[PDB]
């Protein structure tokens, strides 16, 4: 019947030069304007002739993971989802420390925020090749750091992601060249949006509680 | 006893601007001068305190693969070997078609050079994330196209690599941005050193011939 426009390219929740000098306008132009755009476009092309665009992007990822023997649309669907989650994981004037429930959970499960911080930055740095590092909440220790290769994300294992850093080379060449550790550091000191991470934790907690009831 | 310098960063067998305009001086400066350099430096740091530098790069790669559960030196040792193999896979004024025994083996195992060409370029483009695509000889069809992720190469499986293309994003951002397919096209059309590939196939056959004794 009436066609859809498929999945959309959501812009980052801030102007493309808002993350300077930590993430440049050229990076967002290239990372969002080309790579993220291309994942969405390529996904829309792959699902032409099907009703998959009726589903949420989440649902497409879950459906094409196929317990690890991934189906053709997975990489583009996962990358589309991962990149939207990425832009919303950061903000102008990010960095600093979390507060409230999120801080308490981090310190219950990692001892302290500083310990969590070093373990997250170190996982981000040691994930070889292309991929992502996540903080994630699991209901069924509630907080875990996750390393995934390429397009994979923890939704595929029923974890609720809370934070991610893109460590595909395209994510930091223009600002840090090959110095990923610097990239990872600036990310935690200047860009991470702890308010967004807390919002996502409150939602993961609600979903878990509500599953019981 | 007396110490070694560890593994050396061998320069590409041509001036750093000799691949222009297909692969820029900037690309070589970044890809050889930083990424390849960093692999060798990080490998040498990892094997301080051991006698692995008495071994060939090949031997370290095989030793650290551990039937898939790779040991700590693998990524740097495999990348170091891969990048050396890469720079010598190409040449100023490369491209064109292979001749002699190599062309005839390709046409036997792929039906034609154009078919081999299409399957190779298609494999290189469909290898998601970071990795490599290879033409390889197996003694046990004698030629095979192989996709590997991240640092893996076909030595690990007792194949003799004959040709490779680096499809890590750092291999082609500076010349093709995200346009990997165009990079692959220019590679097979302008850079591949079929003469070198033929030389490698000679040795591979000799190694298999001598293996009969
Ligand atoms: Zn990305
Ligand atoms: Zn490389």
């Amino acid at each position: 019947g009436v066609i859809t426009a498929g999945f959309e390219l959501k812009p980052p929740p801030y102007p493309l030069d808002a993350l300077e000098p930590h993430m440049s306008r050229e990076t967002l132009d290239y990372h969002w304007g080309k790579h993220h755009k291309t994942y969405v476009e390529n996904l829309n092309k792959q699902i032409l002739g099907t009703d998959l665009d009726a589903l949420s992007l989440e649902e497409v990822v879950l459906l094409s993971y196929n317990k690890g023997n991934m189906l053709p649309a997975f990489n583009n669907a996962a990358q589309a989802w991962n990149h939207e989650f990425f832009w919303e994981s950061i903000q102008p004037g990010g960095g600093g420390k979390p507060t409230g429930e999120l801080l308490r959970l981090i310190e219950r499960d990692f001892g302290s925020f500083e310990e969590f911080l070093e373990r997250f930055k170190s996982a981000a740095a040691s994930n070889f090749g292309s991929g992502w590092t996540w903080l994630a909440y699991k209901a069924n220790k509630k907080l875990v750091i996750v390393k995934t290769p390429n397009a994979v994300n923890p939704l595929v294992w029923d974890y609720s992601p809370l934070l991610t850093i893109d460590t595909w080379e395209h994510a930091y060449y223009l600002d840090f060249e090959n110095r990923r550790a610097e990239y990872i550091n600036t990310f935690m000191e200047k860009l991470v949006s702890w308010e967004t991470v807390s919002t996502r934790l409150e939602s993961a907690i609600a979903r878990a509680v509500q599953r019981e009831q």
